[PDB]
C-alpha cells in the first residue's frame, strides 16, 4: 500500500534502494531494478549523485513497455546534489536527472543534504534552494518535493519561511532500530510530513563512511530472536518496524533472492512487545560517520 503525502500524491510505503559503490557495474542497476518491480516494489529511490539514473529509469521504461506497470504505477524518487544548493542551479539539474532517466516527471524530488557544497562547503540559503524546489513542483517537473537528512531545526526553517507554497512532503533520513529517530519521527507526525528511513538494513557499511568496528544490525540478538520467533529474517524484521512506525522505509539489495524475500515486509504484523524490545535497540547511531560530514557548518547530527 501507500501513504498519502501533505501535497495529496500517494508515496508507496516500500521503497527499493538502487545505491550500489562504484566498484559494482553500471548495468546491475539496470538488471536489479527490473527484478525489484518484478517482484512487487513500486517505490525507486535513486539520485544524481548515485551516478544510476540512466539504467533506472531504463528498467522502468522497460517495465511500462513490455506491459508489467504504467508510468502512474511507479513513484520515482531522484534528489538534488549538494553542489547544486544555489537556486539558479536547481531546475537545470533535476531536468538533467530527467535527461538521463528519460522520464517526463519524478514523482519527488529531494533536496538530498542539508550541507552545501561549492558548485569545501559553500554557504547557500536553503530556504531559497526551496523556493526554487517550488518552482519545479509548480512547472510539473517533480509531482512532490520534499528534502533528505535534515535535523528538525533545518525543517523548522522550511516551514517557518515568510510566503511558503509547499510543504516538505517528506525528510529521508538515517532510521533503524541503532538510530531509531523517534523524536524527529513525532515531529514530522505532527507537521504531516513523512520520514523515510535509509539504511533501514544497517547500511553498506561502505569504508569510505562507516567504521567497520560499529554494530551490524542484521547480526543483532534482538533483531534475530524476533526472526525465529516469527519464522522470517532480521532483514523482515527491521524493515516491519519501520511500517507500524508510520514511517516508509527503502531497502537495497542487489541480490534477486533478497529483493522477493523484502517484499514479504507485508505478510506478518509484529506486535506490541516486539515493537518495544526493538525500541529498546535505539543507541544514538548513526552509521555514516565521518570527518567528511562531521567537520560540516549544517551537519545535522550536531543537532
Ligand atoms: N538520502 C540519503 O542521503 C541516503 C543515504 C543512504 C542511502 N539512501 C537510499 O536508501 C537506500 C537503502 O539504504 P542503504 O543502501 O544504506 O542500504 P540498506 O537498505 O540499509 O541495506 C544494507 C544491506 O542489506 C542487504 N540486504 C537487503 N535485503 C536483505 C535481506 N533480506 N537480508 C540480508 N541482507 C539484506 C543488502 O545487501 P545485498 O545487496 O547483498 O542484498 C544491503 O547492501 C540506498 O540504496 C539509497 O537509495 C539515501
Ligand atoms: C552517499 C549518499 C547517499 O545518498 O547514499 C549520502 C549518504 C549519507 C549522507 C549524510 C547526510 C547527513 C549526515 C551524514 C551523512 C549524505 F549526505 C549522502
Amino acid at each position: 500500500q501507500c501513504v498519502k503525502l501533505n501535497d495529496g500524491h500517494f508515496m508507496p510505503v516500500l521503497g527499493f534502494g538502487t545505491y550500489a559503490p562504484p566498484e559494482v557495474p553500471r548495468s546491475k542497476a539496470l538488471e536489479v531494478t527490473k527484478l525489484a518491480i518484478e517482484a512487487g516494489f513500486r517505490h525507486i529511490d535513486s539520485a544524481h549523485l548515485y551516478n544510476n539514473e540512466e539504467q533506472v529509469g531504463l528498467a522502468i521504461r522497460s517495465k511500462i513497455a513490455d506491459g508489467s506497470v504504467k508510468r502512474e504505477d511507479i513513484f520515482y524518487t531522484s534528489k538534488l546534489w549538494s553542489t547544486f544548493h544555489r537556486p539558479e542551479l536547481v531546475r537545470p539539474a533535476l531536468e538533467n536527472s530527467l535527461k538521463k532517466a528519460q522520464l517526463d516527471y519524478v514523482d519527488l524530488y529531494l533536496i538530498h543534504s542539508p550541507m552545501s557544497l561549492k558548485p569545501i562547503f559553500d554557504i547557500v540559503d536553503l530556504c531559497t534552494t526551496w523556493e526554487a524546489m517550488e518552482k519545479c513542483k509548480d512547472a510539473g517537473l517533480a509531482k512532490s518535493i520534499g528534502v533528505s537528512n535534515f535535523n528538525r531545526r533545518q525543517l523548522e526553517m522550511i516551514l517557518n519561511k515568510p510566503g511558503l507554497k509547499y510543504k516538505p512532503v517528506c525528510n529521508q533520513v538515517e532510521c533503524h532500530p541503532y538510530f531509531n529517530r523517534s523524536k524527529l519521527l513525532d515531529f514530522c507526525k505532527s507537521k504531516d510530513i513523512v520520514l523515510v528511513a535509509y539504511s533501514a538494513l544497517g547500511s553498506q557499511r561502505d569504508k569510505r563512511w562507516v567504521d567497520p568496528n560499529s554494530p551490524v544490525l542484521l547480526e543483532d540478538p534482538v533483531l534475530c530472536a524476533l526472526a525465529k520467533k516469527h519464522k522470517r529474517t532480521p532483514a523482515l524484521i527491521a524493515l516491519r518496524y519501520q511500517l507500524q512506525r508510520g514511517v516508509v522505509v527503502l531497502a537495497k539489495s542487489y541480490n534477486e533472492q533478497r529483493i522477493r524475500q523484502n517484499v514479504q515486509v507485508f505478510e506478518f504484523q509484529l506486535t506490541a512487545e516486539d515493537m518495544k524490545a526493538i525500541d529498546g535497540l535505539d543507541r544514538n547511531l548513526h552509521y555514516f560517520n565521518s570527518d567528511s560530514f562531521a567537520s560540516h557548518p549544517n551537519y545535522p547530527y550536531s543537532d
